[PDB]
């Protein structure tokens, strides 16, 4: 028995920001679609479409891109609704980016985030997707089985 979802959480509103120069917009798009699909079939409610298309940014502009995209996506929502998830694509070797990302999301935006390395985005294996779905589920308030 591999882990499974007991209670699937809900992601009605999500966006993706990409920080990897090896990843074009369409690949980010396709990756997120596969991830959304896995989350759904595993037992989550998960909108197949993001609030806004993926955007690509340089790691040096992490603060600016996050706050701007957060503001723009939120303003697009029905009044009172919030962004449930930010998917972030990172270079395999990203230095301080991961930590900066987390501090901003956790303590400034108050948004749940899931980071995904470029290497995994290119591979898009079903096992990887399943694992990330499990992580996302816990983060949005769902519950998974224990081994
Ligand atoms: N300081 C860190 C810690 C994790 N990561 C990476 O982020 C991923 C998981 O991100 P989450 O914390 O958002 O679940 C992994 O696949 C991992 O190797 C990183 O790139 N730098």
């Amino acid at each position: 028995s591999n882990k499974k979802m007991i209670n699937g959480g809900t992601v009605n509103n999500w966006i993706c920001i990409n920080f990897s120069r090896q990843v074009q917009d369409n690949l980010a798009r396709t990756f997120c679609q596969e991830l959304a699909q896995m989350c759904y079939v595993s037992g989550m409610a998960f909108n197949p479409e993001p609030v806004l298309p993926p955007v690509s940014a340089r790691p040096e502009q992490v603060e600016k891109v996050l706050k701007t995209r957060y503001h723009d996506a939120t303003s697009k929502l029905s009044q009172g609704k919030e962004i449930d998830l930010l998917i972030v694509i990172l270079p395999d070797n990203n230095g301080s980016l991961y930590g900066d990302l987390k501090r901003i999301c956790e303590t400034e935006l108050g948004i749940v985030s899931q980071c995904c390395l470029t290497k995994h985005v290119f591979k898009m294996s079903k096992q990887y997707m399943a694992n990330v779905a499990l992580k996302i589920n816990v983060k949005v308030g769902g519950r998974n089985t224990v081994l």
